[PDB]
RNA sequence: GGAUGGCAAGAUCCUGGUAUGCUGGGGAGCCUGAAAAGGCUACCUAGCAAGACCCCUUCGUGGGGUCGCAUUCUUCACCCCCAGGGGGUUC
DNA sequence: CGCCAGATATATACCAGGATCTTGCCATCC
DNA sequence: ATATCTGGCG
């Protein structure tokens, strides 16, 4: 199903942005251009504002869920235990501001005596301390909170500034005491800080730390004579914080054994491979050489570098000071297999860090570590493997003496991991050791592989969990599966990188490569970073050109980025590139810029523009058939944010009273919603009211029947604060996301029909619950009181239950607008200057204003470009060509039309692309370009 | 230009916490007001996506145990990759 | 009052340290 | 950057 045809493959990665091309070669130029588009990705940024990814929000959002869980969680794990205590928290409604706080200062500065009336104060004092615990390193225990300053420096410093502005010391003091005092004498003085972007006096610089809490707990218990067990178990209590951890999916795989995972860096099994593996590999001359080395004397080496407390043996020590070989040169190591050889002998061997650091901390604290210095003494390192992969698991988690345990933790141990598992390394040191053979051969020996095998390299179907670098990939590889399958693999593939970009380079490279080991792909080139505009500007291949386009700047400069279809056209250029080419033409480059300059000639050049000359027209030819295409990937899948964050205040209507078509969208419940619906059309599915408009009048006694009960004319029904799409979550009124999708229906005559909008956000598919599994998200009727019709035109809505609109269409944000070479015919103010001189005639939905607007920018230009105009006119004005001005003004909200006045194209065609950048016409399973002006539904 | 040792810096996330914010329930103090009921500054408490399941059931119509804003062509379909995952779909 | 066009409202900000990566620098050996 | 808001406009 492929017709073979030799082609390369050419790619332009930029930050926002990435160009792909195919172009087909005869022996040997470049005779068509396959395909050629870039697309337009997001950069994998969620919030445009402080530009945290999509997945870091998810995280963040993921992690407030389970701390609010664990905090709900532990709270009430505390409850239980001060039950059988005999104290009593305080209670939520109906208790003084200042109660937990005038505890905590009264058990400190007097000894209540009378034991009953002790305890409820205890209980109330506790609670808020629970609720408000402090900071504290979450790697370390609660013993280690005990075993800290109590109180700290910071709050003793917190507190010396509080005595120089408001003149007042308090003995002794905790925390909890002076804020009981200073809410009193300057009342409204704030505790903590905070700022949300202006005049008043705050009560404190710095957080408080659980070690000044813990001060006051232990203080308290001094002071009203609390027995060891109860103040035991009652501090590990309130203090007791989830020990963090790695999860067993975020450690690396071993590529030998992928059913363990890799091991950490500290481990036996670690230090005694590496050494094992370097001895293995060492040859000595014999000759006419060389030899492996002799079973005897490699077993002397190592042992030498294994006893060895300092990593002072090195190399040059090896071959002299042990095996006393008469030239520190007659001993080599070999990396490959029969390979070159080298070895630095000035450079120190290795040595076990782990059993090195275990020995200074028993050297230094055996003290604290008596019965371990005992015990690790003479047990072997059979077992001390096991314990030091758990010393790893239980510092990260993931007989052991408690007393001695505590102080363990003053010691520095080998942090990160490493290549291979456990398992992995102890087999392969086994083998290298009994056998007297290669690592590279202990691998064969051990596990079914051939002699030798690299380590697999990532593949295109895996994510790097890189945001900016998966956008791309994911780009990428749909290009090739399209191109590989509508043409054949290629014969070579070019890549260019606009720093961060440094992961993508290697990481794109390598699943390239893999690629190319699979299919047979002869040469892969990549490049930094900045090979391709020299390649063109050396063949007289100006983009501003290429497409005809105004200068921008008051100086005349090349308006490289502003149009987004550069992208595509690098990629076509870099088709004809190899790597000594690329840079044989860089540093020509580079020539220029240093001073005189004559001219470009070399062999590999003039051989590249015999075969190159003829792109200068292709590019021609292409431009004007417009077959650069600028493409966005769609949102589909139906999550993400449901509605905002900000909770908000219901408010209230009499059923008596008079309404209004405002008050009538604003009703919250949906059935006492379609009980009104009712009163204003007893025979109508949706409100067909205009707001700002009664269309009840004032009923004094006005009823409303419902299942669950009738309202009279004194009840009240609860609305929505803001006649605008809202729900209600959790006892609140929260506004609804951004649009998911947009329905489009149509009604009226063939030849002269009048379109509308109805937006759909994702909060109106979760109260509709059309969340579950085989749904179709753009095609079902969504229930009148839905926020979606709530807020559509009230045209539409009028015609839609006349039976006379129906579903015809969907557009999403990101697909294209082409109007044909008709072009943009309803021009009208700011637009028709702009045409003028941008003659536009595809652009992309980016919003919907309102129930009859949708926002359109252009698809061909680039933000950025004109972001920094607009900030070039404000502070450097006449800068630029009149041209800069319209472009300056247009973008910030680009085009705000009415969808009236643009889905009226007969005419118009809204394109989605595949990834090759060509427009679906098939109604396959994917989605597919359509006309609004002719399409029909099913 | 390759090999090796070491150092330093940055990126992407991940884990567990803090402090606020908003809404509800509260009331310490205060200001506009003849009021009457607010709103002004703070503080206590509960929750912080909707929800889909589980688990234990002593059947409490209820307790604890997870997932829930990423993977940009949902749902349906058909070609792949190693019994669930991961991919691609040419106009 | 209808319709633009500019303005405005969105939860936010920290903490230590694991896992996964990349650069930059120094040096010694083919 | 988007869907609202307000205010000035005719």
């Amino acid at each position: 199903g492929t017709v073979p045809v030799t082609w390369r493959l050419g790619v332009d990665v930029g930050e926002r942005s990435i160009g792909l091309a195919a172009v087909s070669y005869e022996e040997d130029k470049p005779k068509e251009i396959l395909a050629a588009v870039s697309w337009i990705h997001d950069g994998g940024v969620g919030d445009e504002r402080s530009g945290a990814s999509r997945l870091a929000l998810r995280g963040m959002a993921r992690r407030a869920r389970r701390l609010r869980r664990f905090r709900r969680a532990r709270l009430r794990d505390l409850d239980m235990l001060l039950s059988e205590l005999g104290w009593t928290p305080l209670p939520d409604k109906n208790v003084s501001p200042v109660d937990a706080w005038l505890a905590r200062k009264r058990l400190a500065e007097e000894y209540v005596v009378d034991e009953t009336e002790r305890r409820r104060l205890l209980g109330y004092a506790v609670s808020h301390m629970a609720r408000h615990r402090g900071w504290r390193n979450p790697w370390t225990t609660i013993k280690d909170l005990k075993n800290l300053p109590q109180p700290s420096d910071s709050w003793e410093r917190t507190r010396e500034s509080l005595e120089a502005r408001y003149s007042v010391s308090l003995e002794p003091g905790t925390v909890g005491q002076w804020a009981g005092y200073l809410l009193q004498r300057a009342p409204g003085i704030r505790l903590n800080p905070t700022q949300q972007s202006l005049s008043n006096a705050t009560a404190f610089e710095t957080r408080l730390r659980q070690e000044d809490v813990l001060w006051e707990l232990r203080c308290i218990a001094d002071v009203q004579g609390l027995p060891e067990d109860v103040v035991s178990n009652v501090i590990d209590a309130v203090f007791c914080q989830k020990r963090p951890s790695v999860p067993a999916e975020r450690i690396g795989r071993d590529p030998l054994d992928p059913s363990q995972l890799r091991a950490s860096r500290a481990c036996l099994e670690f230090q005694e491979y590496r050494i094992v593996a370097a001895v293995a590999n060492l040859r000595i001359r014999d000759g006419s050489g060389s030899r492996p080395l002799s079973l005897e004397e490699r077993n002397a080496v190592i042992e030498a570098l294994l006893a060895q407390t300092e990593r002072s043996l090195t190399w040059s020590d090896i071959a002299l000071e042990i095996l006393k070989l008469p030239n520190e040169s007659d001993l080599t190591s070999v990396p490959e297999e029969d390979g070159p050889s080298s070895l630095a002998y000035s450079q120190f061997a290795p040595f076990d860090e782990t059993s090195a650091r275990i020995a200074e901390f028993i050297a230094k604290n055996r003290r604290k570590i008596p019965t371990f210095a005992q015990w690790w003494q003479e047990q072997d390192r059979t077992s001390r493997s096991d314990l030091v992969a758990a010393l790893a698991d239980n510092s990260i988690a993931g007989h052991l003496p408690d007393a001695e345990l505590e102080a363990l933790e003053g010691l520095a141990l080998p942090s990160g991991r490493v290549a291979y598992s456990r398992l992995t390394l102890s087999g392969l040191t086994r083998v290298m050791r009994d056998d007297g053979v290669d690592v590279h051969n202990a691998r064969k020996t051990c596990f079914g592989v051939d002699d030798n095998w690299r380590p697999p390299l990532p593949a295109l179907h895996e994510a790097t969990g890189h945001p900016v670098v998966d956008r791309n990939l994911a780009i990428l590889r749909k290009f090739l599966s399209s191109a590989t399958m509508r043409w054949g693999p290629p014969q070579s593939i070019v890549v260019e990188l606009g720093s961060a970009g440094g992961y993508a380079a290697v990481a794109l490279r390598d699943r390239l490569l893999s690629y190319g080991e699979k299919n047979g792909v002869a040469q892969v080139a990549v490049f930094r970073g900045g090979v391709t505009a020299e390649a063109r500007r050396w063949l007289d291949i100006s983009i501003e050109r290429l497409f005809s386009r105004v200068a921008i700047f008051a100086q005349s400069t090349s308006t490289k980025r502003l149009d987004r279809r550069h992208h595509a056209v690098d990629a076509v250029v870099l088709t004809t590139l190899t790597p000594g080419v690329a840079k044989t033409l860089a540093d020509a480059r580079s020539r220029r810029v240093s001073a005189s300059t004559e001219e470009p000639q070399s062999p590999a050049y003039r051989q590249w523009k015999e075969s190159c000359s003829g792109l200068g027209d292709l590019l021609i030819s292409t431009a004007a058939r417009d077959s650069i295409a600028v493409a966005a990937p769609l949102r589909l899948r139906p999550t993400g944010a449901l509605h905002e964050e900000t909770l908000r205040a219901f408010s209230e209507h009499t059923v008596g009273a008079a309404w209004k078509g405002a008050e009538l969208r604003r009703i919250v419940e949906p059935e006492v919603y379609a009980a009104f619906l009712a009163l204003t059309d007893p025979g109508g599915r949706f409100l067909k009211v205009s707001p700002s408009e009664d269309v009840l009048p004032a009923d004094e006694n006005r009823h409303i029947v419902l299942s669950d009960r009738v309202l009279g004319p004194r009840d009240r029904v609860k609305l929505f604060p803001d006649d605008r799409g809202s729900i209600r979550v959790r006892g609140g009124a929260a506004y609804i996301a951004s649009f998911h999708h947009a329905r489009v229906f149509r009604w009226g005559s063939s030849h002269s029909p009048s379109f509308a909008l109805l937006r759909v956000s994702l909060a109106d598919l979760a109260v509709a619950g059309l969340l579950r599994d085989g749904v179709d998200v753009f095609t079902a009727e969504l229930p009148p009181w839905t926020p979606a019709w709530r807020y559509a035109s009230i045209a539409l809505v009028k015609a839609v239950e006349s039976g006379d609109a129906k579903q015809v269409g969907w557009l999403v944000p990101g697909d294209e607008l082409d109007f044909g070479p008709e072009g943009v015919t309803t021009a009208a103010g700011d637009l028709s200057m702009f045409l003028k001189y941008f003659p536009e005639r595809h652009w992309v939905v980016t919003g919907f204003e309102d129930d009859k607007r949708i926002n359109l920018k252009p698809a061909f230009l680039s933000a950025e470009q004109a972001e920094v105009l607009r900030t070039e006119r404000s502070d450097r004005p006449d800068t630029l060509t009149e041209a800069g001005e319209i472009l300056a003004q247009f973008f910030p909200r680009c085009w705000r039309a009415t969808v009236a006045k643009v889905l009226c194209h007969p005419g118009l065609t809204v394109i989605r692309r595949t990834a090759l950048g060509q427009p679906r016409w098939r109604r396959g399973h994917l989605p597919y370009s359509w006309r609004p002006w002719s399409a029909d539904p099913w």
